[PDB]
């Protein structure tokens, strides 16, 4: 019930919004996952510095090597890109 | 600016709320991280089923083996516990 829970459920709210047309399976492809980064991580793109960290992400996604990326892989790639900005707390 | 961004910043808002007394370093200990699970993941605890997945988490945290857990390790342990409930979308 804390403010965080409100946002925890939101994450599902938005992850389902994109995959609500069928949701038949429970897997996401890198090609569609990237597009999600273009409209979901485009705002933080300004507050980043280790451009070389994001550079390896766009190469790690393109190098899915698995044919299908699950939600666990989305919560990780989302963290690296967010944590990529060392000391994000210093918002300025 | 999407509803998700609002929650992305919230995550930082709450992660900083606990570590605002000093924030001198940027590391979190497992002993204090666990306590965060007791007041941050206690709500979803009801919507879980793979009790054996959470069981290994409480053992993985206690087995930090690293002396200090960073924020990247918190976004991962938080995902497994959340994703532990296979098909969380089926909220009922």
């Amino acid at each position: 019930m804390s403010e965080l829970e409100k946002a925890m459920v939101a994450l599902i709210d938005v992850f389902h919004q994109y995959s609500g047309r069928e949701g038949d399976k429970h897997k996401l492809k890198k090609s569609e996952l990237k597009e999600l980064i273009n409209n979901e991580l485009s705002h933080f793109l300004e507050e980043i510095k280790e451009q070389e960290v994001v550079d390896k992400v766009m190469e790690t996604l393109d190098e899915d090597g698995d044919g299908e990326c699950d939600f666990q892989e989305f919560m990780a790639f989302v963290s690296m890109v967010t944590t990529a900005c060392h000391e994000f707390f210093e918002h300025e």
